[PDB]
């Protein structure tokens, strides 16, 4: 960790940050779900949590 003070709620999005989460996810799923809320967005996350591409590569494999 790195810093952790007081605990407030921006946003949907944010609260998930708020978690480790990337915001490409956290974005994707509160989206996915509809910005309905965390639990609603946690949900496709977990779900997600094996996604075989969430960030699917933007360039190509080469080489490595």
């Amino acid at each position: 960790g790195s810093s952790g003070s007081s605990g407030a709620e921006l946003t949907a999005l944010e609260s998930l940050i708020e978690m480790g989460f990337p915001r490409g996810r956290a974005e994707k799923a509160l989206a996915l779900t509809g910005n309905q809320g965390i639990e609603a967005a946690m949900d496709w996350l977990m779900e997600h949590e094996d996604d075989p591409d969430v960030d699917e590569p933007l360039s190509g494999p080469s080489s490595g």
